[PDB]
């Protein structure tokens, strides 16, 4: 795939920095081509070798080995990151299986995140109706200055909604106009990415301030373990 060219770093050392920053921290590694995925690791890495860890299933395993051009996608904080290999070779590492392969001459280092997010927790409501008067509930997942992620129907990217009621507990009740921007999966649990829409300046206020407490919060606790 395409991001902001701002994003794609060239030259080896920058590739290699990355690269090396996944292994140090254990980042997992979802590997994908035509006709399936697996989750591995970066176990080691040289200028001129990648070695993945094998993956779980054997079909898998056996499926990645004759795909031609493997996409590589890893979650750290503040960035994904994505690249492209050809292929992948068996090989060992310390006695046991591994993929081998020449490191990409290019990656993505994708930062798009213009806002900070906050996890929530004991859990928050929320609950909005749908075209059919029905009512749709769901488990506020992540807070940000522009939007909130949400764990739980059938629904539609695109869709958009007027009067969704948040109710995060001790802290208090309030609603948005919100647009459904992505359904995803989460453990097979499904996840829902909200955008705000027309967020007042008042608005804007409440959710810095919020946002800021929990934060803080969250430090406050984490020094008292201690
Ligand atoms: N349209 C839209 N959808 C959103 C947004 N935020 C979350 N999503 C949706 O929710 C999925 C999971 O987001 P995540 O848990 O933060 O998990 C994300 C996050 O860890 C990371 N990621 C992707 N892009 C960025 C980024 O630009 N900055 C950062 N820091 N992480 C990113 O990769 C994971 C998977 O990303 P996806 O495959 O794209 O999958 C995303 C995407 O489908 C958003 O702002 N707009
Ligand atoms: N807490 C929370 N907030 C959410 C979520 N989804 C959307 N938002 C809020 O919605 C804003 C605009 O979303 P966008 O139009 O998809 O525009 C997004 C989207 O195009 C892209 N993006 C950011 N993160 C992801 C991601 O994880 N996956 C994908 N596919 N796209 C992402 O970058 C643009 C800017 O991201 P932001 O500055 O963070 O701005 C995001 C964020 O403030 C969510 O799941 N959780």
């Amino acid at each position: 795939s395409h991001y902001h060219e701002q994003f794609l770093k060239q030259n080896p050392l920058a590739v290699l920095g990355v690269l090396r920053d996944l292994h140090k921290a254990a980042i997992p590694l979802r590997l994908s081509w035509n006709g399936g995925q697996l989750i591995s690791k970066l176990l080691a890495i040289t200028p001129d070798k990648l070695v993945l860890d094998f993956g779980s299933q054997a079909e898998d395993n056996i499926a990645v080995l004759k795909a031609q051009h493997i996409t590589i996608t890893a979650e750290t904080q503040g960035a994904k990151v994505e690249f492209t290999v050809e292929q992948l070779q068996q090989s060992e590492y310390l006695q046991l299986p591994a993929f081998i392969t020449v490191p990409p001459p290019t990656l993505w280092f994708v930062q798009r995140r213009r806002y900070f997010r906050i996890s929530a927790p004991p859990p928050y409501f929320c609950q909005t109706k749908l075209a059919d008067n029905s009512t749709l509930r769901f488990r506020l997942y992540d807070l940000s200055l522009g939007g909130m992620g949400a764990l739980l129907a059938e629904l539609q990217e695109g869709m958009r909604f007027a009067q969704i009621e948040v109710n995060m507990g001790q802290w208090g009740v309030f609603h948005f106009d919100a647009q459904l921007i992505s359904i995803s999966e989460r453990i097979t649990t499904p996840r829902l990415s909200f955008r705000f829409l027309n967020v007042s300046p008042t608005v804007e206020r409440q959710l810095q301030r919020i946002i800021f407490s929990l934060e803080r919060e969250a430090r406050e606790k984490a020094d008292k373990v201690r």
